[PDB]
């Protein structure tokens, strides 16, 4: 699945427009990417968090009901 | 940051009710989990890719462009 995809398939199921999708979810990434750039932490319930660790890199640490539902 | 922080801080940047932030984030999140339980890839350019690995757990790698903001 890529971008574009996933911009669909959101919109069919929360039955609204792409383009307020494709707003919504690129204001997501740039808020998460903003905040990894500070060195903050961006933790999710019920899906994971995203942190910066050393040099620096992007890290994604799933959460307790993701690690399940894949395993 | 934590989710409902995201949600509020989004919601500002898009102009948009915090209730259809937090529907969309969350079918964003759900579309994502049930993508990688179906043990798809979810590519998303110029942030990053979702997807199972070997048992199996899920796992982020970022991209260039935020390889790169964070260092």
């Amino acid at each position: 699945m890529n971008k574009k995809e996933l911009i669909d398939r959101v919109a069919k199921k929360a039955g609204a427009k792409k383009k307020d999708v494709k707003l919504i979810l690129d204001t997501i990434l740039e808020t998460i990417t903003e905040a990894l750039a500070k060195g903050e932490k961006i933790q999710i319930v019920g899906f994971g968090s995203f942190e910066v660790r050393k040099r620096k890199v992007p890290k994604f640490k799933p959460g307790k009901a993701l690690k399940e539902k894949v395993k």
